């Protein structure tokens, strides 16, 4: 069941314990949460921005709501404050809907960085490892997470009625298993360098090594990628999901100007720590894998 469709069609809805308990489960067990109905409106006064040319960098717009900073786009600051002010609103109906939808996890949901992408994809070219066309789990070599889920909801806004075209690929532990003839431990003193050179943002561990691992061998390994099972989905405009994409395989073929906003969430939150890829991966390799994990007594 790679996708789960949900009726909520509000970012207020109210949430019956059963569709939590639908949601939870099926968040946990790597599907996709799809929901329709759920559009993410802008003013008239945001129209302009769904615009490529707005992006300054070789990066996406970004917006921390933890900072109210603006990143990836230069302008008036007029303009800047109308951009900040739509992707604070996004972070804002992020954030209550997942605390309506998903109350067990309570106030362990920890806000990150909101995204706005402006750019076509089906004209994007990168780097193997960058290149979002190949299913993937997400890692990000600059931005160790000792650990903690990346949780992203997305949302399609583009004003012609166009589809977001995803393709969905296999459980994390049968990727985990068909990668792990290719893994290796990092080399020694690796990860203390990149640190003390602030090449990553705090240490990576070897939890995030092994993601980066997955992540970059798995795109590079082009059998898998053209034979492993994935099923292709357009969201139509209009829609948005939910999904955690440290556990969902994911690609991106097609489609022009989504919001999407992250979370994070210690593993130690989730209904069912065990199928975290943390978890997978400690029981796999049968070793500690984030030094910063807290200890258990009993
Ligand atoms: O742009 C998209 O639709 C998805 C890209 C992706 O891989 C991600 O956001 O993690
Ligand atoms: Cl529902
Ligand atoms: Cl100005
Ligand atoms: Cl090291
Ligand atoms: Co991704």
């Amino acid at each position: 069941q790679p996708i789960i469709q949900f009726d909520a069609e509000s970012w207020e809805a109210e949430f019956t314990q059963e569709i939590q308990d639908k949601a939870i489960e099926g968040l946990e067990s790597g599907s996709v949460l799809f929901f329709p109905k759920l559009n993410f409106p802008l003013l008239t006064e945001e129209l302009k921005f769904l615009d490529p040319t707005w992006v300054s960098g070789a990066k996406n717009i970004s917006y921390d709501p933890r900072s109210a900073t603006l990143k990836g786009v230069e302008g008036k600051s007029e303009d800047l404050r109308l951009l900040s002010g739509l992707l604070k609103r996004y972070a804002e109906k992020t954030a209550a809907f997942l605390h309506l939808l998903f109350p067990f996890y309570g106030s362990s949901l920890k806000i990150a960085r909101t995204s706005f992408r402006p750019v076509e994809i089906s004209g994007r070219a990168t780097s193997a490892r960058k290149d979002d066309t190949r299913l993937h789990v997400d890692a990000f070599p600059s931005s160790p997470t000792g650990g903690e889920r990346i949780l992203r909801v997305f949302s399609n806004i583009n004003p012609q009625g166009k589809p977001r075209s995803w393709r969905i690929g296999e459980p994390f532990q049968n990727y985990l298993n068909h990668l792990l003839p290719q893994l290796s431990p990092p080399a020694p003193g690796k990860r203390f360098l990149l640190y003390l050179f602030g090449i990553t943002k705090g240490y990576r561990s070897l939890y995030d090594h092994y993601m980066l691992e997955l992540h970059d061998k798995g795109k590079l390994d082009l059998e898998y990628q053209k034979n492993s099972p994935q099923v292709a989905f357009d969201f139509p405009a209009g829609s948005t999901w939910i999904v955690f994409t440290d556990q969902v395989l994911h690609a991106v073929d097609k489609g022009q100007f989504l919001l999407e906003q992250t979370f994070h969430l210690k593993v130690n939150a989730l209904k069912h720590p065990e199928k975290s890829p943390l978890k997978l991966l400690e029981t796999a390799l049968n070793k500690k894998l984030v030094s910063s994990e807290s200890f258990k007594l009993a």
